[PDB]
Order: C-alpha cells, then structure tokens, then sequence
C-alpha cells in the first residue's frame, strides 16, 4: 500500500484529485512538515485502514509517505456526500432513498463485523459516485489514530455529549444512523430552531431528537419507527446494524424497490 | 545576544519542530550544532531591525537554568531568523514517548524544573499563555527548559512572522490569559507525564470536546496506567480547578510539591 509521488502523473482541508500512473483518478490528502523519525506506524495504520474492503466502504488506496510529504489515497466518488445529493434540485425518490438507506446498514454492518466503530457517522462521510450508490468514508480521520498530522454534534450520540472519556460503542453509530435516517427524509440537517449549541447539547441529553414533523416528504411509518428506535436514550434499548438489516432488508424488497 | 549571520552556518537538516513550523539543524562554522527558525523572508524592512534587536535582547533577560535563551538572531537584508541550543532529546512529549521509560524520580525531578522555570517567568510578569509538552524541551542529562516555540511572547517577531487551554479561554477569541491561565496548563502537562500521551483521546470533535471540558471534563485520571503518587492527582486537580481563583501559584505549588519530591520521588 506504499505509493510515491512519481507513481502520479498529474493533479475538511486541502485535498487534490490525482492521476496514477495505471491505476486511475483518485483522491489524495497531503499533510507537508519537517520529517519523522513514526512512519513505521502510520503505514501499519494505513494497512489496517486498507484491509476495509467493502462495496458500501471507502477504500484507502495507498499512502505517501516521503521527507516532509505525508499523504492518504483514497478512491474517487462521483457525486460529493450525501447532504449534497439530497440538497441537488432534481429530488431523490423513495426508492433510492430506500436503497441508499440499505446500503448504509451494509456498509456499518460490515465495519462492525471487523471490529471497527465509526464514531462519526454522518451525512458528510456518506459519499456518493454517479448512481447513487453509496460508501463510508472517514474524512475526519476519527479512525486514523496516526495519521490525524493535521453543526458537527447533530449525529453524535448523546452519551457522548460532554462526555469526552466514554469509550464509543456499536450503539454510538446507531445513533448516528438514526439522525441521518431523518435527514434523509427531510433533506435538511435537524435542529434549525436551536438556541445556542450549549443549550441544545443538554436538550438532547435530557431527550430532544429531530422534529419528525418537520419531515413534509412522505417517510414510510416503519423508517419513523426505525428512527425513534435508533435514538433511544438507553443504548442498550437501540437495535444492532445486523438486527436493523434482517428487518429493513425484507421491507425495502417488499416495499420501496 | 550575538548578531548572527547566515554565513556563520556551513550547512543545515530540516526537523520536526512539533507543531511550529519549519526548523532545522544548522552548524554553526565555529559553534556547532544549533537550531534554526527561519521568521521572515522578504523585500527589506530596515525600519524594524533596532526594535526585533532590542525585543530579542529583552527577552535574552529572562536568563534562568529552566528557560530557554536565545543563542543569537540573523538580521539581514530580507532575511530574519532566531537561533537556540539543540535540545538533543527533542520536546518532552517525544521524551514520554520513548522506547525507555522514564523512572518515576526523573519524573519527579522534571515536575520540579517545570514549577522552577514557570515560577521564575510569573516573577519577571511573563504570562506564557502556551505551556504544554511540546513547549518543554529536554537536554541529554534530562533537565528541561521551557521555551516559547509559538513566539506568543515575541511581539515584534511573531508581528514581523486546546488540551492545555484554561476552560474560560475555549471558545473565547478575546481571551486574556492570566498566571492562572499557565498553572492550568501545568495541571495537564502534569497529567500527560504520568499518562505518557497526549488526554481526550476518545474525543470525536472539537466542539464536543470544547463544550465537555468547557462543562467540567477533564484528563481522565483513572487512564494513569503505571503508578501516579495520590499527592500529583491531587495536585492536578487542584491546578485544574474550573474557577481560576481557586487554582494555586507557582511558587504555591512549589511549596508543597519541592518537600513532596525531597521525601518520596528523589
Ligand atoms: C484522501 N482521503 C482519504 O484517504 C480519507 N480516507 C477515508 O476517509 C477512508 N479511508 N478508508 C475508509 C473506510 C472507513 C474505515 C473506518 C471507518 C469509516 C470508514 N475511509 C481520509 O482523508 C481524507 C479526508 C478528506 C477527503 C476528501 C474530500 C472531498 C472530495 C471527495 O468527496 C468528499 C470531499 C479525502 C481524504
Ligand atoms: C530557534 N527557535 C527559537 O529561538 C525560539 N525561541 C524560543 O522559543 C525562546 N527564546 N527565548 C525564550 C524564553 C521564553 C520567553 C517567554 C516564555 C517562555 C520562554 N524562548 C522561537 O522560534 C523557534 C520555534 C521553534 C523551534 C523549535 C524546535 C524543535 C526542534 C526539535 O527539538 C524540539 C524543538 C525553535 C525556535
């Protein structure tokens, strides 16, 4: 997973797009600095990162790793994030909304299959490439420990509200999924009526969620249901991806394909 | 202070200044080793050189075995630079976390010299305003010197260019820091020796760790893994104290911590 900056022919921060040599367009992300010593262990990082290989998954392509020039290489994706595609002008039907949704339990089923929480799932690290399938991405490096060199609390469970030292768990994403089931449907980011993001921080710890009724979209009752279940206080009470999967998959086939 | 020039210096390596900017190793053709920070480089500014010469002067006032001194300034035409000692072991930080580990009565020793060096700068009514690991650098006999790297105390050279942070500077741009402010930093620098890291690692973003810490969180005390004396946890939370009023001075926690040392670590 080693890349040199001469492999390339051509070009939440500074990105570029870049043109390898045979392996196609991809996206790089370049930190420049004086030297590490280190290096041995952001490239185990990034061999770990790579070993995530999913359809629904963002794949790290390679890293830089040269005097002063450290870089990550991910794959291209089409059409931005997924806040960007639901704000686009040409709406998106239920039907690949419905899908989209599926492929977001794929992609969290398979990360937590292999033992890794996101811990900062939300609209901005679901990107998306030209038919609207999706991959999650990690664009905050809130998994590369390392390599991390260098409005953002609306998903985040509130057990982690001024709450820094608790350890995230499953039940963290599944939050996350649950404010971002609701603003798929709205095609907004929730929230728009706070005060003051200190006081909405402790509403949402004592139990204020995303106004449902501000969905005006027809939102089919059992993703209603789905949601308000994924954002329970107690995170034990919230379903698990593979549990959320076995009954979302049969719906979606039945109802919204 | 010695007036430098660029052609005292035979050749120089680039080097990880951890966090502030680029720096290198340059030798000195009749001195030696020494470290670089390269300020300006650009058209002449004469006006300035008397000023930037007298600013560095100033500073070269402070003069204590646990602060750094600046060996010499190049003022030239275009070109501005400061040159101090090269600290062979690098930043306190990279000390922690080395292969070694560091015996608890080094440890103790380096708390000392930190309390020393800090007292010394409130004495002479210098706010440090950016006291953390990577500010404090450490010598081959593993006794340390607190630098200013960030230049937050450099007017003239840095007008010429949150781990640490006391709660009521977060998310306050019109922050004035205070001594307070410093012995706030202390406490987790204190944490981050015994921890061997840098604190809130689990934190996912940087307005949920500025909300939580700003609400009272602190450096997770129980993620001490190898044995911190119950006197420095007490003395860090004490030093981290939300109202500012509460914390101690520097030659206040001298006081308590100097017979702790002499009694226990040493
Ligand atoms: C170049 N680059 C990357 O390699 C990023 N890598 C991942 O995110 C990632 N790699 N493996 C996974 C899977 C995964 C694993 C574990 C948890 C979750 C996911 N994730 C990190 O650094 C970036 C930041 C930002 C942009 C960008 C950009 C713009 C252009 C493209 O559209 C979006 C905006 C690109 C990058
Ligand atoms: C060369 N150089 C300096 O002269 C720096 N000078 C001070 O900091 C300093 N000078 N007088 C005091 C006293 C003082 C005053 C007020 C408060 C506290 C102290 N302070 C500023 O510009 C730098 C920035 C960064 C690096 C570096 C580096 C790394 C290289 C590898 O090893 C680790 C360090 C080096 C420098």
């Amino acid at each position: 997973i080693k890349m040199k900056s001469s492999d390339f022919l051509e070009s939440f921060g500074k990105v570029s797009l870049a043109f390898h040599r045979t392996q196609g367009l991809m996206i790089m992300k370049t930190v420049y600095k004086g030297p590490n010593c280190h290096n041995e262990a952001l490239l185990e990082e990034a061999k770990m990162m790579n070993r995530l290989r999913h359809s629904r998954v963002v794949k790290l392509l390679g890293v830089i790793i040269e005097e002063g020039k450290y870089s990550l290489v991910m794959e291209y994706m089409e059409k931005g994030n997924l806040m960007h595609v639901l704000k686009a002008e040409m709406s998106t039907p239920l039907s690949v909304k419905g899908r989209i949704i599926l492929e977001i339990i794929e992609g969290m089923a398979y990360l937590h299959g292999k033992g890794v929480i996101h811990k900062d799932l939300k609209p901005e690290n679901i990107l998306v490439d030209n038919d609207f399938h999706i991959k999650i991405a990690d664009l905050g490096l809130a998994s590369f420990k390392m390599w991390s060199l260098n409005g953002t609390l609306y998903y985040m469970a509130p057990e982690h509200l001024n709450d820094v030292n608790a350890k995230p768990t499953e039940k963290s994403d599944v939050y996350s999924f649950a404010v971002v089931l609701w603003a798929i449907f709205a095609n907004k980011e929730p929230y728009e009526n706070a005060i003051a993001e200190q006081q909405l921080i402790m509403a949402i710890k004592s139990g204020n969620r995303p106004d449902v009724d501000d969905i005006t979209e027809y939102c089919p009752r059992e993703i209603i249901s789905l949601m308000k279940l994924c954002w329970e206080a107690n995170p034990e009470a919230r379903p698990t991806f593979p549990g959320i999967e076995e009954k979302f998959r049969p719906f979606y086939l039945s109802q919204l394909e």
